[PDB]
RNA sequence: GGGAAAUUAGGUGCGCUUGGCGUUUUAGUACUCUGGAAACAGAAUCUACUAAAACAAGGCAAAAUGCCGUGUUUAUCUCGUCAACUUGUUGGCGAGAU
DNA sequence: ATTTGAATAGGCAAGCC
DNA sequence: ATACGGGAAGGCTTGCCTATTCAAAT
DNA sequence: AAGCGCACCTAATTTCCCGTAT
C-alpha cells in the first residue's frame, strides 16, 4: 500500500516459510508457512515403471495373436480345436524328431512364442532348450523359476529344428518359416520407441536425436556440435596451445606459424601430444613452457583429435584426412545413429570419395557420443581468429556481439530436479502474491546453504580422486587386452569384484574374473538395501552377486535374506566376512558395511521415520539459479528490488546468540519464525534490541497455507488379488496365505493354530494333514517356530498326509482371513470362477457433504467413480446416485460443499485438515490439524494414544462449514456452488 | 567475490527397449475319501506341479515390430468477456468479494 | 440387573528383482 | 590498486477392519 | 534384474572473463 519493507524466505523441501517486516522500525508485518507435498522422485518412477510393464505385457500378448493368425491361415488351428491337455515341453521334445499333431504342433508354436528369453548386447553373433526343460521337470518336479533364463539364440536354434523336422508332414513353406521366427525373435530397439500414435514416440532418429540434444550458447536456435567432430576438437585444441606461456627470446605466446607447424606435426601424427613433442617442435626446453591442462596423477594433459586418427588408422589419404566438412560429417553420423547398418547407408547417401571397404571400416567405430557446448555455427565463426589471435573465446564472442508478475515459466528452463522444482515454483508463487498485497519490497533475502571445503579435505579429495583415477585406468587396460568391449557396466562389475576379492558376498563364492568376463549375465549387481524401500543407487549400496542368489534375496536385506530357509549360508558367517572385509585399508567403506550389517526391520514406511540419508543440501546451483532468475526480472521491468542471500548455518548463530531455541515437535511455525529471524539478521548483526527479538518470539498471528490436491485420475486401487470363500457362519472373507513357515523367527501359524485352528482350510478339507501338523506343533512347542525344529532335526520339510509317503511338500497354508465389506470386483476376468475374486483400498477423490432434515450426511467420490472423456474427466452419474440412496440422502436435501484432500473443514466449531474418508459405511473421516501434526501434538504432551484424528458425520453433528486459505495463509469462510461439480477440465 | 570452457572423479533426472518372477481363476495330473477284481467312475477343492487366461477400473483401434490409462500444475465464490462441448455447465483472461 | 448398540482404541497390509 | 561478514556451534501413510468398554433399553 | 540415449549437478585441476566496494 504506501509502508515499506523487507521480504525474508526460508525455503525448504515441503515448506517456504515467508516473513513481513517495516523497513523503519523492524517490528513484524505478517508471517506464514506455505506447506507442500515433497515431490518424490518414486513418483514419477513408479508411473514410468507400470508404463513400461503394460507395453511389455501388450507386446507379448500381440506377439500370441501373430502366431495364431499365422496357425489359422495354414489351417493348423481352427475355432474348435482340444489344446488343453498338452504338455509342450514333452511336444517341443518329441517335434525335434518325430511327428507332431497339428494341435500339438500348435501348442508348441505357441509355447514358444510366448517365452522367448533375452537377447543382449553382450553376443555378437549341446542339447536343446526344451531337452533341458524336460529333464528338470523330471527330476527335480519343476521348471519355471529364476533357472528358467535362456538366450533368444538358443530358443530359435530350437525352433528352426523344430520346423526342418515337422515342414515334412505338415503343409508349410519358406514363407511360413521365416515368418514364424520373424515373430519369435525380434522386437524394437531403445531408439525406435514407441508405436505410431503415442505421446512419447517419435518419427525417425534424427527427430529423437534432435529432440534430446541441447542448444547452443551464442546461437539458441541451432542444436550444439556433437563432441567429436573436427573443427570441435580443433577448437579445443588451439584453446590449449593459445593458454601456452613460455619464457624465450621473441613473444612469451606462439605464433600463427608456429600454431600451424604444432598441429599439423604433432596433433596429426600423434595420438596423444605430449609437451616433450611440443617442446621439440618449438626447439625450446620444457621447463620454459607453462600453463597447460594437468591431469590429477599430475601428467601434461593435451586435447586429442580422436576422428583424425581414426580415419587415419584406417585409411591415410589426404583427399578424405584434409577435408574438415566431411570428417564432421562423418562424426555426426557416428555419433547419431546407432546400429552399424544404419551408418553404412547413412555413410553412403553422404556422396563421398570413400570405397564400400572403407566405409564397412568407418561403422565399426566406437566412443562416438555426447555433445561440445557450442555449436558449429558458433565454432566456424571464431576459427580464425583463435588460429591467429592468442584471444580467449569469451573475448572473441564479447567482440563480435511485458510482464506483471514473476512467471512460473522461467524456472522450467534451468532448474530440473524434482524436489527442488516444487519450492521453487510455490517461492516464486509466494512472492507474487505479496508484492501484489503489500506492493514491492525494498529488500528480497533467502536462505542460502553454502558449503566451502576444507583444504586438508580437497587434498584428501585429491589424493582419493588420484586413487580411483589408477584403479579405473587398470580396469581399463584390462579390458584393453582382454580384448572384451568397452561397456560402463563391466567397469563397475569389475570394481565391485576386485572389492569383493572376487566372491560373491552373499554365498562366499568365488566369481572368476574370466568367468565374469566370458559370461556376464551369470553375475548381477544387487543393491545392498532395496531400491523399492530406499532411494539409493550409489556405489556404496551395490554390491556383485550371482543371478540365483540376487533373485533369492528379493526385497530383502541381508540379515532378513540370509536368516531365512532360503540363504545357502548363516548370517554369522557372512557378518563375520564382511566384518573382516571392513579390517583393510579401503576393501569396505562405512556406509557400504552399515547397509551390509543393517539389521533394524525396514520396510518401505518403517524406513521413512529412519534414514536421513543424503538430504538435499545440493541447493547451491540451485540458490546461485533462483536469484539469477530474479535479478534478471526487476532488471529488465525497471523496479527497485535488491535481492540478497544469507549462509545457512548463520541463521543457527543468531538463534543461540539472541537464545531463541530452535524448536522440534512445537509446530509448522519454526519455518516462519526463521524467515523473520532471516529479514532481520543485519539489525540483529549490528545490536549484537531485546525489544524487537521479544516482537519475533512473543508474535503469534502466524498463517499456514496447505496445498489442495484435486487431481484426477491418480491411483484407484491396491493391485494385489485376492479370493473369496464363505465361511460356516456364511460370511464372505477373503482368503489369506502363511508363507515362509520354516524359518528361525516366524510365530505365525503357531499363534494361528493355538488361538484359531478352524480359521485354516485343511482343517475342514485335509484332517488327516492338520491332525499330522499338531502333532508337530505339540512336540517342538517350546520354540518359536515348530517347524523349524522340524527342518532342523529330521532334514525334511512337511508333506501332506499320504498312505505311502508321497504327498508333496507344504510350502504355503491358505487360512480364513478378514469380512468383505469396500471392494472392487473383478470377479468377470475369470469365466467361472466359483468364488468372487477381488481387489481393496478404494482411493477417494473428494466426498460431498448434504445437509438432510436437519441431519449432516455425506457422499464418498471414488477416483473409480470419476472417467476420463475427449478432454475432460466426468464424475459418474449412475455411480453417484446409487451412493446416495446406499446413504438414504433425500432429493429434497441441500448440498453443501465438497472436501478434497488437505481442504479445511469446521466441524462443531473446529477447524482441521481433510485426510480422507476412514469408513463410508460408519460416516468417519480422517482428519489432521493445521499448525502441527497431530502426532507430535500428542509427542509434545507425552500422551500415548493412537496419532490419527476420525470424526464421525451424525444426527449428533451440529454444524459443518467449509474454509479456505490464499496462497499466504489468510483463512476465509467459503461459498458453495448449488450442485456437485460433474465435468473437471483441468 | 560472481561467471565460463576443457579433462578427470562421482552423482541425479527424464525417456525408451527387454527378461524372469509374483498375485488370481479355470483345466489337467498327483494327493485324500467312496464304490470296484481291474480298467475306471463319483466326491472333495485341501497341498503341489504344468498349461491357458487376467492383472491399476477401463478406453481407442482393426492383422499392425499397433496406441493410451498411477507424474507435473491446481484456494473458493460472484460478475463481464472469449473458447470448448456436455447446451447449461466448466476452462482461459480481467475485475470484485470472502 | 443383564444384554445390545455406539464410540474409541489397537492394528494389519500395501508388486517385485 | 586490491578483496568481497565467518569462525563459530530435518519424516509421520492411509484405507479399513476387529476387538473392547460404557451407557441405555428390555 | 539386463541395457541404451540425452540432459543436469557436485568435487578436483588448469586457463580465461567480469562488477562492486574498500
Ligand atoms: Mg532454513
Ligand atoms: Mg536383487
Ligand atoms: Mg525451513
Amino acid at each position: 500500500m504506501k509502508r515499506n519493507y523487507i521480504l525474508g524466505l526460508d525455503i525448504g523441501i515441503t515448506s517456504v516459510g515467508y516473513g513481513i517486516i517495516d523497513y523503519e522500525t523492524r517490528d513484524v508485518i505478517d508471517a506464514g508457512v506455505r506447506l507442500f507435498k515433497e515431490a518424490n522422485v518414486e513418483n514419477n518412477e513408479g508411473r514410468r515403471s507400470k508404463r513400461g510393464a503394460r507395453r511389455l505385457k501388450r507386446r507379448r500378448r500381440h506377439r500370441i495373436q501373430r502366431v495364431k493368425k499365422l496357425l489359422f491361415d495354414y489351417n493348423l488351428l481352427t475355432d474348435h480345436s482340444e489344446l488343453s491337455g498338452i504338455n509342450p515341453y514333452e511336444a517341443r521334445v518329441k517335434g525335434l524328431s518325430q511327428k507332431l499333431s497339428e494341435e500339438e504342433f500348435s501348442a508348441a508354436l505357441l509355447h514358444l512364442a510366448k517365452r522367448r528369453g533375452v537377447h543382449n548386447v553382450n553376443e555378437v553373433e549341446e542339447k536343446y532348450v526344451a531337452e533341458l526343460q524336460l529333464e528338470r521337470l523330471k527330476k527335480d518336479g519343476e521348471v519355471r523359476g529364476s533357472i528358467n533364463r535362456f538366450k533368444t539364440s538358443d530358443y530359435v536354434k530350437e525352433a528352426k529344428q523344430l520346423l526342418k523336422v515337422q515342414k515334412a508332414y505338415h503343409q508349410l513353406d519358406q514363407s511360413f518359416i521365416d515368418t514364424y521366427i520373424d515373430l519369435l525373435e525380434t522386437r524394437r530397439t531403445y531408439y525406435e520407441g514407441p508405436g505410431e500414435g503415442s505421446p512419447f514416440g517419435w518419427k525417425d532418429i534424427k527427430e529423437w536425436y534432435e529432440m534430446l540434444m541441447g542448444h547452443c550458447t551464442y546461437f539458441p536456435e541451432e542444436l550444439r556440435s556433437v563432441k567429436y567432430a573436427y573443427n570441435a576438437d580443433l577448437y579445443n585444441a588451439l584453446n590449449d596451445l593459445n593458454n601456452l606461456v613460455i619464457t624465450r627470446d621473441e613473444n612469451e605466446k606462439l605464433e600463427y606459424y608456429e600454431k600451424f607447424q604444432i598441429i599439423e606435426n604433432v596433433f596429426k601424427q600423434k595420438k596423444k601430444p605430449t609437451l616433450k613433442q611440443i617442446a621439440k617442435e618449438i626447439l625450446v626446453n620444457e621447463e620454459d613452457i607453462k600453463g597447460y591442462r594437468v591431469t590429477s596423477t599430475g601428467k601434461p594433459e593435451f586435447t586429442n583429435l580422436k576422428v583424425y586418427h581414426d580415419i587415419k588408422d584406417i585409411t591415410a589419404r589426404k583427399e578424405i584426412i584434409e577435408n574438415a566438412e566431411l570428417l564432421d560429417q562423418i562424426a555426426k553420423i557416428l555419433t547419431i545413429y546407432q546400429s552399424s547398418e544404419d551408418i553404412q547407408e547413412e555413410l553412403t547417401n553422404l556422396n563421398s570419395e570413400l570405397t564400400q571397404e572403407e566405409i564397412e571400416q568407418i561403422s565399426n567405430l566406437k566412443g562416438y557420443t555426447g555433445t561440445h557446448n557450442l555449436s558449429l555455427k558458433a565454432i566456424n565463426l571464431i576459427l580464425d581468429e583463435l588460429w591467429h589471435t592468442n584471444d580467449a573465446q569469451i573475448a572473441i564472442f564479447n567482440a563480435l556481439k511485458q510482464q506483471k508478475e514473476i512467471p512460473t515459466t522461467l524456472v522450467d528452463d534451468f532448474i530440473l530436479s524434482p524436489v527442488v522444482k516444487r519450492s521453487f515454483i510455490q517461492s516464486i508463487k509466494v512472492i507474487n502474491a505479496i508484492i501484489k498485497k503489500y506492493g514491492l519490497p525494498n529488500d528480497i533475502i533467502i536462505e542460502l546453504a553454502r558449503e566451502k571445503n576444507s583444504k586438508d579435505a580437497q587434498k584428501m579429495i585429491n589424493e582419493m580422486q588420484k586413487r580411483n583415477r589408477q584403479t579405473n585406468e587398470r580396469i581399463e587396460e584390462i579390458i584393453r587386452t582382454t580384448g572384451k568391449e568397452n561397456a560402463k557396466y563391466l567397469i563397475e562389475k569389475i570394481k565391485l569384484h576386485d572389492m569383493q576379492e572376487g566372491k560373491c558376498l552373499y554365498s562366499l563364492e568365488a566369481i572368476p574374473l574370466e568367468d565374469l568376463l566370458n559370461n556376464p549375465f551369470n553375475y548381477e549387481v544387487d543393491h545392498i538395501i532395496p531400491r523399492s524401500v530406499s532411494f539409493d543407487n550409489s556405489f556404496n549400496n551395490k554390491v556383485l552377486v550371482k543371478q540365483e542368489e540376487n533373485s533369492k534375496k528379493g526385497n530383502r536385506t541381508p540379515f532378513q535374506y540370509l536368516s531365512s530357509s532360503d540363504s545357502k549360508i548363516s548370517y554369522e558367517t557372512f557378518k563375520k566376512h564382511i566384518l573382516n572385509l571392513a579390517k583393510g585399508k579401503g576393501r569396505i567403506s562405512k556406509t557400504k558395511k552399515e547397509y551390509l550389517l543393517e539389521e533394524r526391520d525396514i520396510n518401505r514406511f518403517s524406513v521413512q521415520k529412519d534414514f536421513i540419508n543424503r538430504n538435499l543440501v545440493d541447493t547451491r546451483y540451485a540458490t546461485r539459479g533462483l536469484m539469477n532468475l530474479l535479478r534478471s526480472y526487476f532488471r529488465v521491468n525497471n523496479l527497485d528490488v535488491k535481492v540478497k542471500s544469507i549462509n545457512g548455518g548463520f541463521t543457527s548463530f543468531l538463534r543461540r546468540k539472541w537464545k531463541f531455541k530452535k524448536e522440534r515437535n512445537k509446530g509448522y511455525k519454526h519455518h516462519a519464525e526463521d524467515a523473520l529471524i532471516i529479514a532481520n539478521a543485519d539489525f540483529i548483526f549490528k545490536e549484537w534490541t531485546p525489544h524487537q527479538i521479544k516482537h519475533i518470539k512473543d508474535f503469534k498471528d502466524y498463517k499456514y497455507s496447505h496445498r489442495v490436491d484435486k487431481k484426477p485420475n491418480r491411483k484407484l486401487i491396491n493391485d494385489t488379488l485376492y479370493s473369496t470363500r464363505k465361511d460356516d457362519k456364511g460370511n464372505t472373507r477373503i482368503v489369506n496365505n502363511l508363507n515362509g513357515l520354516y524359518d528361525k523367527d516366524n510365530d505365525k501359524l503357531k499363534k494361528l493354530i493355538n488361538k484359531s485352528p478352524e480359521k485354516l482350510l485343511m482343517y475342514h478339507h485335509d484332517p488327516q494333514t492338520y491332525q499330522k501338523l499338531k502333532l508337530i506343533m505339540e512336540q517342538y512347542g517350546d520354540e518359536k517356530n515348530p517347524l523349524y525344529k522340524y527342518y532342523e532335526e529330521t532334514g525334511n520339510y512337511l508333506t501332506k498326509y499320504s498312505k505311502k509317503d508321497n504327498g508333496p511338500v507344504i510350502k504355503k497354508i491358505k487360512y480364513y482371513g478378514n469380512k468383505l465389506n469396500a471392494h472392487l470386483d473383478i470377479t468377470d476376468d475369470y469365466p467361472n470362477s466359483r468364488n468372487k475374486v477381488v481387489k481393496l483400498s478404494l482411493k477417494p477423490y473428494r466426498f460431498d457433504v448434504y445437509l438432510d432434515n436437519g441431519v449432516y450426511k455425506f457422499v464418498k467420490v471414488n477416483n473409480l467413480d470419476v472417467i476420463k472423456k475427449e478432454n475432460y474427466y466426468e464424475v459418474n452419474s449412475k455411480c453417484y446416485e446409487e451412493a446416495k440412496k446406499l446413504k438414504k440422502i433425500s432429493n429434497q436435501a441441500e448440498f453443501i460443499a465438497s472436501f478434497y484432500r488437505n481442504d479445511l473443514i469446521k466441524i462443531n466449531g473446529e477447524l482441521y485438515r481433510v485426510i480422507g474418508v476412514a469408513s463410508d459405511l460408519l460416516n468417519a473421516i480422517e482428519v489432521n490439524m493445521i499448525d502441527i501434526t497431530y502426532r507430535e501434538y500428542l509427542e509434545n504432551m507425552n500422551d500415548k494414544r493412537p496419532p490419527r484424528i476420525f470424526k464421525t458425520i451424525s444426527s449428533k453433528t451440529q454444524s459443518i462449514k467449509k474454509y479456505s486459505t490464499d496462497i499466504l495463509g489468510n483463512l476465509y469462510e467459503v461459498k458453495s456452488k448449488k450442485h456437485p461439480q460433474i465435468i473437471k477440465k483441468g
